[PDB]
C-alpha cells in the first residue's frame, strides 16, 4: 500500500529494551542518623559552609588522580580536564557540585556514605551540643552530612574507572539507597545533586555562590566553574 509520506507517531522508532536498576536499601550508622537529625532539625546561623565541604571533598577525589596515576598511568591519557562544575538550576531547585575526580564504586558508595562508623561523630554532636560553630564539622571527619544544612534530599550520582555508574539517595530519616544507575553517563568523577530546602534557595543565585566561593574555597587546587543559566 504505497506512502508518500508518513506521520512522525508511524516512523516512531520501538522503544530500547527496558533497563532494570538494582536497588538496594541501606540504614544509616546510629551515630550517623543521629548527626543527620540534629543537622535537619536545628538552626545553625553558618549554613553556607556546605559548600566548603563538598568542594573540599572533590578536590581531595580530584588530588586522588594526580597519585594514582603513579601506579596506574593509564589516567593520563585521559583527556578529561581536573575541575570542579558549579550548577545551579532555579527551575529544579537543584545546586549540583560536579567533579572528574576518582568517583566511588558501589561499595565505596555504601561504606563511606553511610555504613561505616566514624569516630568523631559522637564528639562533634557533643561540641555541637556545647555550641561549637557548624564550621567545625569537616574536622570530625563527618562534612559531608553539611548538605543537609541546605538539602532536603540529595542524590550523588558517581563512576569509578573500577566499577559502573551508581546513584546514592537519601532524604535522611534514617535510610539511604544505592542503585544501578543506567542513566546519562558521566565518563569519571561524581555529581552530588543537592534539592534545596525551601527557605534555602539563596544558594541558587551567582552573587551568593560566588560570595561563599571567595569566603571558604580559594584554596581549592583545581579549576572551579559556576554554569548560570541565561534568564529568559
Ligand atoms: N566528590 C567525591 N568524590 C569521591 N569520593 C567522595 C566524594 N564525596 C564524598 N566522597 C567519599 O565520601 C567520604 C566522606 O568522608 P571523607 O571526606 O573522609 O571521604 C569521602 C570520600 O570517600
Amino acid at each position: 500500500v504505497p506512502r508518500g509520506s508518513h506521520m512522525p507517531e508511524e516512523t516512531q522508532t520501538q522503544d530500547q529494551p527496558m533497563e532494570e536498576e538494582e536497588v538496594e536499601t541501606f540504614a544509616f550508622q546510629a551515630e550517623i542518623a543521629q548527626l543527620m537529625s540534629l543537622i535537619i532539625n536545628t538552626f545553625y546561623s553558618n549554613k553556607e559552609i556546605f559548600l566548603r565541604e563538598l568542594i573540599s571533598n572533590s578536590s581531595d577525589a580530584l588530588d586522588k588522580i594526580r597519585y594514582e596515576s603513579l601506579t596506574d598511568p593509564s589516567k593520563l591519557d585521559s583527556g578529561k580536564e581536573l575541575h570542579i562544575n558549579l550548577i545551579p538550576n532555579k527551575q529544579d531547585r537543584t545546586l549540583t557540585i560536579v567533579d572528574t575526580g576518582i568517583g566511588m564504586t558501589k561499595a565505596d558508595l555504601i561504606n563511606n556514605l553511610g555504613t561505616i562508623a566514624r569516630s568523631g561523630t559522637k564528639a562533634f554532636m557533643e561540641a555541637l551540643q556545647a555550641g561549637a560553630d557548624i564550621s567545625m564539622i569537616g574536622q570530625f571527619g563527618v562534612g559531608f552530612y553539611s548538605a543537609y544544612l541546605v538539602a532536603e534530599k540529595v542524590t550523588v550520582i558517581t563512576k569509578h574507572n573500577d566499577d559502573e555508574q551508581y546513584a546514592w539517595e537519601s532524604s535522611a530519616g534514617g535510610s539511604f539507597t544505592v542503585r544501578t544507575d543506567t542513566g546519562e553517563p558521566m565518563g569519571r568523577g561524581t555529581k552530588v545533586i543537592l534539592h534545596l530546602k525551601e527557605d534555602q534557595t539563596e544558594y541558587l543565585e551567582e552573587r551568593r555562590i560566588k560570595e561563599i566561593v571567595k569566603k571558604h574555597s580559594q584554596f581549592i587546587g583545581y579549576p572551579i566553574t559556576l554554569f548560570v543559566e541565561k534568564e529568559r
